[PDB]
């Protein structure tokens, strides 16, 4: 099954001719990248990262200096005012360093993590588009981690413990790791790069992780371990990543006053554990099928009279439910009762409530599932708190 | 006091010759920002509103459509890619059009309300950039509403009430009002002009609202109601608006199926409540000179040591607090308390509990606050519940407090 087909199914997005690899997420699609963006912040609270926003442009001049234009040129897009030539962003790097170097910094203050939904754009050929997988215009779950050279080994565990952290609330059973060494194009000595990738590939295999090499294929600032997903043709797909980066700092002018009173140019961890959310919805709709798990699902509940006799109880269970936290909705159409199931139902709602009659009188509801699974009878709290157990617990099937 | 000042002073934000009315977040301006953005979506979610999320950028082409390029050229940032060119979005509605645009609609899709915390870029010229206020990356909190001609009066009276409602948390009641007429470069004939100009009046003043015409400040594509709100120096900025367009779902090709099988052209209605959030943000940071209220200041509290001694304790109730959900930090320096104080109400810190030895013995902590106020010993749980309570209210005071800092009574 296609992200494409059933993103158009189930109404979450879409895209057009007059704007090539730019996403239109509707309510639906927006809901699961949201609910997304709430997940990661929650383990960004508790792995310690601040989180901030940069620019959505920044002057030509900076990514020169950065090495970007040079060794990035041909997949930035530029614009201009006042005779002043800006570039989109294609990373969020540039900005952190900026953020970093407002304020004197110490050691005191490293390991600082600093994370951002970073939206960024890359001028990808038109021919290489696909989907969700690849666009122009993605939104990275970025940070950037300064550090001392003695934090370097703990600073990349984290994030290694992140990503499969992470990743076992979605449940992946394929995670193929590689590790990218220096590309063609590049910044720094090759010292520099000797060690930078004997850091990573020891990191690895302390974490007992098999990897493979990928020859050339590191950024230019920097080595990159690669945590790659398969969708549902077994296309590899980049996902998590982590590098370090011995000279982006150095060439924005970053420094801290270390405990030994030596100013020093902080060592730079990025790293993004989604990705970009863009490609990892689209990794999810296949991985599920559309059938997301309930607290990623658009609409979690649809709540269904029989007839209008009990139209007043489908409006105050509806209520009740979504003061709750449940994203539910009431069905009041004058339509069969097996006519709205089934529409649910395609609509990969985990949970339909029927109310006829009986439930009125007995304050219960009807459950059923989009896997027609027929629940029976149960009581209102009872379902709501099962529910909110679920939700809250993010379970990844039920 | 200026916004910009006080800006430096609780390191939310700060700006760049490198990127000219770009706004660098850092961590504490940016939880503002996320702040307010929940409490939107709260109200979106109490008024019935989807959200969406538009691109950044489409083809000139359809900005051409729209009489974009004619009448707003000179603010538009534009790029290109494969002899194509783009225009960045200044205004999200081209994108929500194209998202009703896909699948067809009916009557019963209506109305139809959008709302998207959508990212525009207006080239706005250097010299007219002013902190917060002014900016050329800015975030509105829009949507547009798409419905019939029967539906214009009860979905223009949900905007202004929705107006009302969200400035109300913020003490903000007595509001001018404008209504902004057509402007000289204009779409649509003047019969359009007069209904459109004539909705928007009565419905003000059937919400007994005295407002005054402002001549010629209207959109292109259609007529404004304009909520101001002021600055320390009492400059007028445009905040909230409410506008009502028959014209541009028609240049959009936009259409649903009426009761009688027909084809109809939607009325769309376009509105943002706070504006934008930058300037909303530069907006409260004067009007409250920074003490923001607690539910949307940085840091909510601040746990203090008076020596090494109590270290241990307060880092006990700083997690505790944290466990809570309340934004708490400690102070764990060789200072002595009363400087301590001085630094966190310039950082403007709602409370500052105070841990010394009788505090780590009973259990409590001494609560003292930003404005100069000493609340005494409390115990842990005490503090927790009422900062809480505090929080999910959504409070505009303090604890025990007549008057929260405010410059216009
Ligand atoms: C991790 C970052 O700090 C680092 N600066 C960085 O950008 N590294 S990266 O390997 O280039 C990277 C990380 C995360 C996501 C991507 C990426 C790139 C292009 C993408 C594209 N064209 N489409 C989509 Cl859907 N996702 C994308 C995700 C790239
Ligand atoms: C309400 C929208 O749907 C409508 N399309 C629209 O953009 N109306 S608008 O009057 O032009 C408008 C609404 C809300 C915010 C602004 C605005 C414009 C420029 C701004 C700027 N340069 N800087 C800042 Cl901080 N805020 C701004 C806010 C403009
Ligand atoms: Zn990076
Ligand atoms: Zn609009």
């Amino acid at each position: 099954r296609d992200h494409r087909k059933i993103g158009k199914q189930l109404d979450l997005y879409h895209m057009q001719e007059e704007a090539p690899g730019m996403v239109f997420w509707h309510n639906d699609g927006w809901t699961i990248f949201r609910e997304l963006e709430v997940f990661v912040r929650s383990k960004l609270k508790e792995y310690q990262y601040q989180e901030v926003k940069g620019p959505f442009m920044m002057d030509r001049v900076l990514w020169e200096k950065t090495g970007h234009w040079d060794n990035y040129k041909d997949a930035m897009f530029t614009t201009s005012s006042e005779n002043r030539e800006y570039c989109i962003k294609p990373m969020n790097c540039p900005g952190h360093v900026q953020i970093f170097n407002q304020g004197l910094k110490s050691y005191r203050d490293l390991p600082l993590r600093m994370a951002e939904f970073g939206s960024c754009h890359r001028n990808e050929p038109s021919g290489s588009l696909h989907g969700l997988m690849r666009v122009r215009g993605f939104t990275q779950d970025d940070a950037h981690i300064f550090c001392t050279e003695e934090q370097i080994r703990d600073e990349v565990n984290g994030c290694i413990r992140l990503v499969y952290d992470m990743y076992s609330t979605f449940g992946f059973e394929k995670i193929v790791v590689k590790l990218s060494t220096r590309p063609e194009k590049r910044i720094g000595s090759d010292e520099m790069w000797d060690r930078a990738e004997a850091d990573l590939a020891v990191a690895l295999e302390e974490n007992n992780i098999p990897f493979e090499y990928q020859l050339g294929e590191g950024a230019f600032y920097g080595p990159k371990i690669e945590f790659t997903l398969y969708d549902c043709l077994d296309r590899a797909w980049q996902c998590g990543t982590v590098q370090l980066d011995f000279s982006l700092p150095s060439r924005l002018s970053a420094s801290y006053v270390g405990e030994d009173n030596e100013r020093k140019v902080p060592v730079m961890i990025h790293r993004a554990i989604l990705g970009s959310m863009e490609r990892f919805i689209g990794i999810l709709t296949e991985e599920f099928a559309g059938f997301f798990p309930t607290w990623l699902a658009p609409v979690q509940v649809v709540i269904m009279n029989i007839t209008d006799s009990q139209s007043e109880y489908v409006n105050e269970l509806t209520q009740k439910l979504s003061n709750a936290g449940i994203r539910v909705k009431a069905d009041l159409r004058n339509e069969k009762i097996g006519f709205k199931i089934r529409e649910h139902t395609l609509r990969r709602v985990p949970y339909m409530l029927v109310c006829g009659d009986k439930e009125v009188e007995s304050g219960k509801v009807a459950v059923r599932t989009r896997r027609g699974k027929d629940l029976g009878s149960m009581d209102v709290n009872e379902v709501i708190e099962k529910l909110q157990q679920e939700i809250r617990s993010r379970s990844l099937k039920q």
